């Protein structure tokens, strides 16, 4: 219960934090891929779905933590496709299977499909 409530507060206090400290708080969040009690793992896959969407940073190229935690939130949003609880992964499939995150010309999709490899899967 402590680890559900302490994730529900950190989902609330994201859009005020500077990236000097979100990198510090993101190091123990993304260790929750080896956790039972599927509701807390749902919370952990729900805050990264915002981190990746609001730290996409379309070619600003001024900071390095803002392009490092996008890497570290790619590296768990990929590994959350083999989770041992079906029904939950359909959410992540509908997430990755949408336009502006993977195109719909099918040759663009075949070219893009090598980017999301990540040899954990």
């Amino acid at each position: 219960e402590r680890q559900k409530v302490c994730l529900d507060i950190i989902y609330k206090m994201m859009p005020k934090l500077k990236p000097v400290e979100l990198r510090e708080l993101l190091n123990p969040v993304v260790e929750f891929v080896s956790h039972p009690s599927t509701t807390c793992r749902e919370q952990m896959y729900n805050i990264l779905m915002w981190i990746h969407d609001n730290y996409r940073d379309p070619e600003s190229e001024t900071d390095n933590d803002s392009q490092e935690i996008f890497k570290l939130a790619k590296d768990v949003l990929i590994q959350g496709l083999i989770d041992e609880n079906p029904g939950l992964q359909l959410i992540i499939r509908n997430f990755w299977s949408h336009e502006t995150r993977l195109p719909s010309n099918t040759l663009d999709r075949l070219l893009a499909l090598n980017s999301l490899y990540s040899p954990k899967i």
